[PDB]
């Protein structure tokens, strides 16, 4: 998808590609790390068993939809080895994972909002999906867009993260009420996580160099990574812990949920 | 995938781009609006078995039931991203316009897919991949400047003609199966199917990419009205045979004709 | 993602873009005709029946998956047929599939793992897709990375066949033992063209024009026709007899499995 490249003289100074590259590099390998590690972790205790007992599983395989989460962050510690590989080498390299914006996140929050419904067994998932999807896209475009319209694609985005965050918020609490309360604070603090964070996007949207200009495309880069190192990593442990949690509950010790 | 842009004066005069820009616009805006709505309804109406509305078991409905809805609102937000690119006069970065059918790529493939899901068709894996390739055969087609795009539109017309009768034959197995209104709903959607699926090929003839008698501006205009049709008008045929077919199985427990 | 054409005078002489294009475009025209061929006469073989005595279906067709070997057979084909096109036009065409290097790859091998995992039963599918899936992204990144940072990439696509090569033939031993000497006859063969030529990849990277230069892009091309006429058809050959065996063991003859 690439046309631009990194002029021969170096990027133009004061533009928004003039950064810190050693610095968005390093943190783009220590995010790299420690997403890659957090999945590797994830899908290591799925394979160790149901629960904190660790029993085994009837079949000898954890469920497929299981490694979903793990699966996640190691996609997404690959992609910021890629960013790493690409800010030291000094931008706008052909493969680079940071030059579109949110173009990375169609591949992941998608899936990872799949793994979500899954782990509260949420209705409508291929919805929630679909939805996911489509305000990614429409964030790509506007960030491409260099016109108004961008505003528009923007606008489009929120026309479809608003109710689909409206209507998730609503689904979970219906799933909430249903989980033991050792679970429900696992999720609670992964709801916390998901309602707070989610949000920020958009409104890191209007203050970037694409809005008012205040914050620039350095620092929404260091602001993206801490995100995704909660969003992915964090968010991930959360859930992997909710899920031993739930298993430890109703199949350790078989006891019903609350529905 | 965009290398080419609208000059600083504009689209050269002539050119296949320099088209009625406010004109598909609201055109793509209006379509937008029609096909967006027209899922928003697809997915409450499917929210709402039959035309009963008896309440799911689980309290939820299947999920692929939801791909109807699901396709009709994915193309009309690509119908606002095209009103946007045609509003910014063409050449956007972000055009869904400038590559034909690789929107589609997108949509029609997970529309047979639904239609395979919701007749019961064999071999949905199969029917997915042929539209999927046959769809990317158009857009080599169209991407590719020199006569090898006829090369790619006969490889999609290898692979859209067995298809296409492979399809067809097993509509006919299903149609059998169910009951007369059922069956009235089904042929009037495997009408628009049989009907306006061959068009697309022969619009590629008649384009300026073949014997040059269609410009651009009404290739985007008349895709349009296709898509109403294709994804609006067959999405709501198929969920009013899926409400008469829950009507007649899970209202009334009457089996198919099987 | 295009943004390199054919010169108007034609490709530079003494460039790896200056090949043999009638030569390469009927390679790859026998290729399309070759594996479309084998995908077709997979996906008739599976309509046929249950294994080699052609037991009908009792829900009168094949599972899903099953048709995985041929549909990627036959996609595999339509790309070799829009490589010939691209190659007899010269190189260089905007729908290119030869210019990016294991692009086309990405849509066939990980699928074709996933009909592996699908027929031999094999854990972790989703795990053994993306590991497949980011390993073949990681090497189109470094086949258009043009600084040493391919090295990178290519070695972050060694972070990850690595251990799925060496994970998934350990699984595949699991599976070995299970079959009957027939089924297990056939899947020798097919762990034979697996595990003896999917590392072939890694090692042509070593020695091409991008690594240590003794490997020109025609030579490249040609290698992985071949290397496609084995892991695409041959191995789905070899996929679809091992099914037809195993179902005439397990369907046809009601054997139970050394399980
Ligand atoms: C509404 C909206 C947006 C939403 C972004 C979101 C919701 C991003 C989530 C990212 C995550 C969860 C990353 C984790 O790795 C954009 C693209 C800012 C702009 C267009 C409209
Ligand atoms: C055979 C063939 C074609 C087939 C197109 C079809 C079958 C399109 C269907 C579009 C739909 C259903 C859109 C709905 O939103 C092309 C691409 C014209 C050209 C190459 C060969
Ligand atoms: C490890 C590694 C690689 C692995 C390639 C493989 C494993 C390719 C398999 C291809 C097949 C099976 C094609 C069949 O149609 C690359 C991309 C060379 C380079 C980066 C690291
Ligand atoms: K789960
Ligand atoms: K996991
Ligand atoms: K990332
Ligand atoms: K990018
Ligand atoms: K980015
Ligand atoms: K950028
Ligand atoms: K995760
Ligand atoms: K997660
Ligand atoms: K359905
Ligand atoms: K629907
Ligand atoms: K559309
Ligand atoms: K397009
Ligand atoms: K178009
Ligand atoms: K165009
Ligand atoms: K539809
Ligand atoms: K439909
Ligand atoms: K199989
Ligand atoms: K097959
Ligand atoms: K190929
Ligand atoms: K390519
Ligand atoms: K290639
Ligand atoms: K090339
Ligand atoms: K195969
Ligand atoms: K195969």
């Amino acid at each position: 998808p690439f046309y631009d490249s990194r002029p021969p003289e170096g990027w133009p100074k004061g533009s928004i590609n003039d950064m810190d590259y050693p610095l968005l590099g390093s943190i783009c390998a220590v995010c790299c790390v420690f997403v890659a590690g957090s999945g590797i972790w994830m899908l290591y205790r799925l394979d160790l068993g149901m629960g904190y007992s660790c029993k085994p599983y009837k079949s000898g395989r954890a469920p497929e939809v299981n490694s979903l989460s793990g699966i996640i962050c190691l996609l997404c510690g690959t992609m910021y080895a890629a960013k790493s590989f690409d800010f030291f080498d000094g931008g706008g390299t052909p493969f680079s994972l940071n030059w579109y914006w949110y173009l990375d996140y169609v591949f992941t929050t998608p899936l990872l909002i799949l793994d979500f419904a899954f782990t509260l067994d949420l209705p409508h998932k291929i919805r929630y999906f679909f939805a996911v999807f489509l305000t990614l896209w429409c964030g790509v475009a506007a960030f491409v867009t260099p016109s108004a319209y961008r505003f528009a694609y923007y606008a489009l985005g929120c026309c479809w993260f608003t109710p689909f965050a409206l209507s998730l918020m609503r689904h979970v609490k219906e799933r909430y009420l249903v989980y033991p309360p050792k679970c429900q604070r696992w999720l609670f603090w992964a709801c916390v996580i998901f309602f707070g964070f989610w949000p920020m996007f958009p409104i890191l949207f209007i203050f970037s160099w694409l809005g008012t200009g205040h914050i620039s495309q350095q620092a929404f880069y260091i602001i993206h990574a801490f995100l995704d190192l909660t969003c992915k990593s964090i968010f991930g442990i959360l859930m992997t812990v909710f899920r031993l949690e739930l298993e430890e509950h109703t199949e350790v010790q078989g006891l019903p949920l609350n529905e």
